[PDB]
């Protein structure tokens, strides 16, 4: 379970830069072989990037009530609607 084929060096046409499955993710790193016929294999040419060469960006929504920035997970649709939105667990303190 990497005993000592866990040294494997993925190079990155991104940054040019080679690392172990240290800076490259496992579902990256897991694309440097292939099933077949029930059998581990590698692939002849796997082509991934850096955890921090790929992109990384996610929408979210100022809160007024605490003045910090929050998710859009975390924060209620009707709440993205309105002009004020609020954290949903700063609704539940205001008692709005
Ligand atoms: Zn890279
Ligand atoms: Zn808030």
């Amino acid at each position: 379970m990497g005993k000592n084929d866990n040294d494997a060096l993925i190079m990155c046409m991104r940054c040019r830069k080679v690392k172990g499955i240290d800076s490259y993710s496992k579902t990256q790193w897991s694309k440097t072989f292939t099933f077949v016929r029930g059998r581990t294999v590698s692939v002849s040419d796997p082509k991934v990037i850096c955890r921090t060469c790929q992109p990384k960006q996610h929408d979210s929504i100022w809160c007024t009530a605490c003045q910090q920035t929050k998710g859009i997970n975390e924060f209620s649709k009707a709440q993205r609607h309105v002009l004020d939105p609020r954290c949903q667990i700063c609704v539940h303190s205001q008692r709005n």
